[PDB]
């Protein structure tokens, strides 16, 4: 969604350290390979978005939800979440466990 | 921006330390505070989102941008934004440096 639309209650900045872009890629390439092609239509779930650092070290993940509630009820309490993360932590290359920081947006600068 | 439009090119994710809730809305209310509205009209910008971390600690910036150079120079370069990291700086009730991660997005997962 939008990164400014109200409907955005929720944010998880997941960060998963890797060894060198070749892993960033690979990383990013399983996260949208089919794993979780289930997530698309849960209630609540607006996006999620991988991005490589530039330094090659780490792969950041920047999801939207609509609330807090969403997020744990149609994602954490599913059983598909666990699927999720064993996936992702499966990979070689993978140097730690992956760090999140729960958030709620509060304001905006859009363009003019 | 939607998270997934191609034109965002490069993506930085600041997060600057706070002491408190109360000093994340401070912070948030002179980031996105009126005399900022520069920061709009420069090339290449697109969007600013600030969030406050659920535990009070955190003010997170996700900032999407059309390249490296736009933020680098169009916005680095200008005296503005050097004015505009001291005042972020010189806030009381902050516990430490800003820290940035530069990113490039590589895959989005998204509701049908
Ligand atoms: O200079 C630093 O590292 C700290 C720091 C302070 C203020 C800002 C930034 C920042 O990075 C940004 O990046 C940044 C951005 O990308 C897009 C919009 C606003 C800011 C404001």
């Amino acid at each position: 969604a939008e990164v400014n639309d109200p409907r955005v209650g929720f944010v998880a900045v997941v960060t998963f350290p890797v060894d060198g872009p070749a892993t960033q890629h690979k990383l990013v390439e399983l996260a949208t390979g089919g794993v979780q092609e289930w997530i698309r239509e849960v209630p609540g779930f607006l996006s999620a978005t991988y991005h490589a650092s530039t330094d090659g070290t780490a792969v950041v993940n920047y999801a939207q939800w609509e609330s807090e509630q969403a997020y744990r009820v149609n994602f954490g309490a599913d059983p598909r979440s666990a699927e999720l993360r064993e996936a992702l932590s499966s990979l070689p290359g993978l140097m730690g466990p992956p760090k999140a920081v729960f958030m709620t947006p509060r304001g905006a600068i859009l363009p003019s």
